[PDB]
């Protein structure tokens, strides 16, 4: 994998994204970002819930319980350009499916190769040949060492002509990074995370999944309160569902209210 | 020639799912009783009265229309085909467009089309295609040569280049009397007719269902809680309140919190 | 005998009866005017119209809407053909004015929370007419249709009897001289725009009080609505009668029998594209 | 082949003799047409239905249009191209096909007994395709093979290569016996439009009628422009007393035009 980054321009990083499908972009997140979202979360993650320690914890619905993530991480300018260089021509406007904390603590068992893509198997079963769909933008907010299980990949396995082989482990190659760092990569790219060997050390990542305007995105965010919503950018707002797309097909929009803009006909301002 | 393979009254939902897999269009005969045409008729008028050319188009059917938001989001027949149609990978699917469509004196001839061309990455697949779309085309009105019926190709969901929109001549006619429907996918090629008649208005109410992980066409979230709250569980899956379960994703799909979505926002188990 | 109110017209009653307690007393009610079918269309088709003029800082106590011929078909034919009404027009015009047609329709909901109103005359409009006082010619006519009940409550409309014929309009009366007009169905409520009258405020927290008023004028005095965005083919819908009464047919004055209201003196729907 | 001003009517008559087609209004008429138009196309609720219609064709120009009804149907090129193309044993010529519009063919397809007669029949149709928009190559340029309205055999269309784009900014001149096809429209934004009239030999049926047009759009017409939507005789060279007559007396004034 290719740790490409600082001087890097976001049509290299798409360039990158699409010749191996895996890219790693350093220092992403300042460290003073990395712990106002580690702050924020913390607590979040102590009552998911409400001698016997939880080693694996997964949560989203992250726009109601984040404020950073509600303005800086869904409002990122590289994350945005990255992903209209993703989608490209043919797509024109796209959504969040998933962002979610993940969490590995000690003892956390090898996954194994996989491609995210796999739950949609009419996707699936076209291989490398079959259009964009989903995109990944995996954050740091914990070090990513080989020994707590940093996440593996194949590159140019988004290629490949048949999906049914999901390669082999030699293939992989791990991705260490430290900081508020990140690793893209395309639902049609083989990974698997680690095993946590240390006893004493647990992995945390923020995963934003993206999905073109006609993917039924994982996520429902109409439960979020509206006082956040509002508070929100209209950018961010289409990100969580809450305007309307405008795919370039059929420009006149997708997503609608009574043939007008949703936002709008449920309350949000103009 | 090749017409277009009536149906019903003594036909199972398994033949009408193996005439849509072979045609890719089909009539189902008496669809709806008369009594329940009248009804659909006296709740929309109102409605299209007051939408503000004898050309019409209204959607957000659920807020507008108890007899849609019971009878037909419930129809066994609809989701026998549905189940059908999807099959065994899907699982789940949900209503992308409920419309009701009006066209009278002087409506142009259309254009022969694709519905599913609003999908480019899904359209340039051709017949080797998933299925997608799925189209129920319910009779409010007589449907008649005279007053623009609907015409369609047979075959033509099959065809191995998208390009090809086939030629005015392949048509066939669907005629239809009231309470009738006519199923159709978004692959094959159809096109609505000409109105002449200087007098008559056509009216259709058109149901477009997706596959669980295609975005549907309208957002349902502003219709009111105690509209949503009379409907099954059923129907409130179809307007996009509830997760979906895909024999993909068994777990669920269209989550909130990873728990049941209609359960998340106040609905009854 | 002890006491007085307004008078109510049953089925039995005739139209000529109910011209007569309309000028002695200024306001008559008239009891199962619409069937509980009509009054359900109509709201059905009312509902969807005020549903877009309001969906949108301030409360919503009240809300109007008017330019009904374009919006409803069963006023465009039910109400704008009714026979009672156009019975009673005649009665109210008479001889000498001939022709009439009409001023406002109109839908008024209030809500809960909704202030009494002051005691008024509506032809107060019209200084020429208004200061000839009991002595002044009729000119507005009211026919106000109950869309819902009308409860002392919900602040039915209050009337006072025989002000049409006080020699000072200058003096509106007291609430003390308002009599309540109570009506239930589609029951209607006539009156004169000399009559002193009033809406009631509305006590209840939960229900709202609906009506439509249609008011009429003779033939000489100007509309206040203006009808000449109504779309051709729904104007192409309606009864010459009807068409009339939205002012796109001339009228016929017994004074200027020839006609009023003309395109290069002959008849104006038909100069226009309409049906002779 | 480009005309312009320096451009003889001769000349292009000439072109159209020779390559079959030809490309030679106003900027303001340009939007003048487009502001008239328009609303009538609109009426063609506001149909969408997130199904926008993507072709489009709209007819009887002259009760829709009062620029088409004096400017267009008045026009000197387009008379002096028509005269020069029926030229002698004709005469007299109107017009059939008034149109706005948004495979391999010949218009003169749906005459038979003509379209069997291949390069050596007599002329018929004459088209006039005038761009209420810009005509590129990338939404979809009508395209023609020059010299096909020669052609020995009519069964033969060519093949799509022949095909020699026809580019405008804001008209072309074809026979009907040229063959052509309209491009596809791949911009994901911008729609072509065109103003079509397409003119008949007066022993030719047009195929559109012109009698429910009111009597008052067509008494403010010019008796040229009438007589180009069959509301005059017609004076063939052949016979050179009269045609489509009432009684053996001019039509025009028999129901009440002018003299
Ligand atoms: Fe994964
Ligand atoms: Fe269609
Ligand atoms: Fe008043
Ligand atoms: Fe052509």
């Amino acid at each position: 994998i290719r740790h490409a980054n600082k001087a890097t321009s976001s049509d290299e990083i798409v360039q990158i994204l699409e010749e191996d499908g895996v890219v790693i972009v350093e220092s992403f997140l300042s460290s003073d970002l990395v712990q106002k979202l580690n702050d924020e979360l913390d607590p979040h993650l102590a009552a998911l819930y409400d001698y016997h320690p939880v080693t694996t914890k997964q949560m989203n619905d992250l726009p109601a319980r984040s404020q950073t993530f509600r303005q800086d991480l869904l409002n990122n300018t590289l994350i945005h350009k990255v992903c209209e260089g993703f989608y490209g021509p043919t797509v024109g406007d796209y959504w969040m499916s998933h962002g979610g904390v993940l969490e590995r603590g000690p003892g956390t068992p090898i996954q194994s190769l996989h491609r995210d893509e796999a739950v949609f198997p009419a996707i699936h079963s076209l291989s490398g040949s079959g259009p964009p769909v989903m995109l990944h933008f995996f954050i740091a907010l914990s070090d990513f060492t080989a020994e707590n299980g940093a996440t593996q990949f194949i590159p140019g396995s988004h290629k490949w002509a048949d999906f049914n082989d999901n390669g082999t482990r030699d293939q992989a190659v791990t991705a260490i990074l430290k900081a508020g760092e990140m690793v893209i990569f395309t639902g049609k790219t083989v990974h698997c995370g680690g095993a946590n060997s240390t006893k004493d050390s647990v992995r945390r990542a923020l995963g934003m999944n993206f999905h073109p305007w006609y993917v039924t995105p994982y996520e429902n965010f109409y439960n979020t309160p509206r006082e956040v919503v509002e508070s929100m950018t209209p950018l961010a707002q289409r990100m969580i569902g809450w305007r309307t797309l405008h795919p370039h097909s059929h420009s006149f929009g997708w997503w609608l209210i009574r043939n007008a803009e949703a936002g709008q006909a449920l309350g949000l301002k103009p």
